[PDB]
């Protein structure tokens, strides 16, 4: 069921896309604590960013801002769709707040009775309890007792689906454009666009989670400005923070008007310390040069699957965008994701999986060409052992 | 540029902090302030901690992330000291205090829904709690205010006023999963509970086959003078949380219970930069020689929070225990905690509200006795300036 490390595989060093465990095994890391370390380990900017923060101040809690907060979310402004920034801990809290607030807008500006929400199989979207009941595998919210109602599950892609359960008592569609988790698949462009004309129609607002996707990770800052498809609200974590616990919360003032002081907070979300990590990691991924690397290093690992399948026969499918990679095995290989990532393991590469029938890649955004192909050749040798 | 950037949840101090040593603080205009909030009881350690910079930059050149795949050397040392100084068993880390509740009141309704019935999900909780601001969380929690307008709520969650053990007895059933309870109230008034009030609990959880979660986000990891605050009560909660304290600063949670409970789901999780720097944290904190200072130093404020009404006739309660101080405002001043927050603010010391009618300090556990004279010094004239116009 879930992967999970045996007591002989404890991380304890890492630099750059490279990880030395207790033993002091080496291995070439390609799943960045599952698209979280998205400038490798101890980057030497961001490692400088939390140093000299952290002889500074680290916590003052909101009952004041802060220079590296206010720094940060006029960046994020400067850059995207956004005009107000919520900052919190972890991607799961920035959804409840994206959620709360669409909730919420809903109520004040239009009924309370428009709450239904409306998300898709396969979604993942945190581990809270109104989270995971957005989120879209109903083994991971059954049996936590009585869920909070008014969320509506339908197919990805599937934008008939859509049209048929949208109406004025809907206050959210709440969507990935590319689920990670859910095989790596991508929102199709007519698909997205569709979304945003519904959510225009029936007065609701769009919700992307970009807590995967985001920050660099398809080659745009935000997934979002591959489709030209502009959200609501908009959630960011993982690759913000570079390995620091931070999330952001994106939105328009119109929105963010709606709630008022007390409607939401955190003790420690919009921290100076991780603030002053996320803004150094902001500088980093959000250069033309770091996005279009990302593209060219995206080619250099497709080259090397397509290379593993000309050899060994197992994927039907190789997709995502920029450094987020899905590759789906074959029917024969149905079930053995896991098999494939521990065989990695034990050859020195750290991989992830997105189901049990797809394989997953979330390297560091600048990883060495020569960690691409070390790395590579490394996973060739495990699909050897499997096959 | 607050109001420009950052959604309109909060309204910040009209100051801005820019650095931190002790319990000394200087805003961008180089003003100096004394620190008696804490960051809302956080800095535990006050502000850039020796021990704490030393943790976080050795592991922060070292490892800083592991997904939940794997755990780390940072992780299974804090789970081990968690484990030999509590009752726990096993621990699970997160970032926030409202992460640590989610898990803790998620495993309490998965443990019953497994290990009873599925139907066994009703879950007692107090007016005035505060658990967080996800939807279960503040639905737990014991402000409607906070609780309506995001929609349907997780249901089967029954609150009853705090210290209340009739109440308890009356809605605990067969069906009832969790009792769920702050062992002092912070943001509630900073009300303590009883000692019969909190072994009730304890005694009807046990008659009813559910589980006594302690919300220790708060008073945990030293604040009261013990190490939780539930070693000062004797009573032996089923599940307990931590945050806050626990990281001095950095955003750290844990939520600890027993094999038996944990099994329903010796360490998950935790982040190898923030158990570093909580490990550095719980090293310091737990010491005999810091939880005896704690008493000494709270002495030290409630014989100032004395003085001070003996001047100005403003206080009716200076209640709480350890360095989470509560002071009602008499009648004539209800309602306005706030003008003497402010009013602090302007003479130069950072003090907390607990509702409108308590003013709430929760200062580092190692404040210096220096700066505790010096803030309720800057406190008292803060006090003589407000009752001076009225
Ligand atoms: C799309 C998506 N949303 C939300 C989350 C939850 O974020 P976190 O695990 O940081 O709380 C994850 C992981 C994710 O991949
Ligand atoms: C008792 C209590 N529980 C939970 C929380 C939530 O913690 P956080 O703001 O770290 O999510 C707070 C604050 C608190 O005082």
């Amino acid at each position: 069921l879930p992967v999970y490390a045996p007591a002989d595989f404890i991380p304890v060093k890492g630099k750059g896309s490279r990880v030395w465990d207790q033993q002091g095994k080496e291995y070439i890391d390609f799943a960045g604590g599952i698209a979280v370390t998205a400038l490798g380990h101890c980057h030497p900017a961001l490692v400088e960013a939390l140093k000299s923060q952290g002889e500074t101040l680290w916590h003052t809690s909101n009952v004041f801002t802060n220079e590296p907060a206010l720094r940060l979310g006029r960046k994020l402004i400067d850059a995207t769709f956004a005009e107000r920034v919520l900052f919190m801990n972890s991607g799961t809290e920035a959804n409840e707040t994206a959620f709360k607030l669409a909730r919420h807008y809903a109520c004040v500006r239009h009924s309370p009775f428009k709450t239904k929400i409306i998300a898709f199989h396969n979604a993942f979207h945190g581990q809270s309890l109104f989270t995971v009941s957005v989120g879209g595998q109903p083994k991971y919210s059954d049996g936590f007792g009585p869920k909070p109602a008014d969320i509506i599950h339908v197919p990805f892609n599937d934008l008939h689906a859509v049209k048929a359960v949208m109406d004025d008592h809907t206050c959210a569609v709440v969507v990935e454009p590319i689920q990670g988790e859910g095989g790596v698949q991508a929102a199709t462009p007519e698909f997205l666009k569709g979304l945003r004309d519904l959510c225009d129609e029936h007065q609701a607002l769009l919700v992307f989670d970009e807590v995967q996707c985001g920050m660099g990770r398809t080659g745009d800052l935000f997934a979002y400005m591959h489709y030209g498809v502009t959200p609501d609200i908009l959630t960011s974590a993982k690759a913000l923070g570079g390995g620091f616990p931070v999330s952001a919360m994106l939105t328009t003032q119109e929105i963010a008007s709606a709630f008022h002081v007390g409607s939401h907070g955190s003790t420690y979300g919009g921290n100076p310390l991780a603030c002053a990590v996320a803004g150094a990691t902001f500088d980093i991924i959000n250069t033309p040069e770091v996005l279009q690397g990302i593209h060219t290093k995206r080619q250099q690992f497709v080259q090397h699957l397509q290379a593993i399948d000309e050899q060994f026969d197992i994927f039907s499918d190789i997709r995502g965008m920029g450094l987020l990679i899905g590759a789906e095995l074959k029917p024969k290989y149905k079930g053995r994701a896991r098999d494939f990532l521990y065989a990695g393991a034990e050859a020195g590469v750290m991989v992830l999986n997105a189901g049990a029938d797809v394989m997953r890649f979330a390297p560091s955004l600048v990883v060495e060409e020569a960690d691409i192909h070390e790395g590579m050749q490394r996973f060739a040798q495990a699909v050897g052992k499997v096959v």
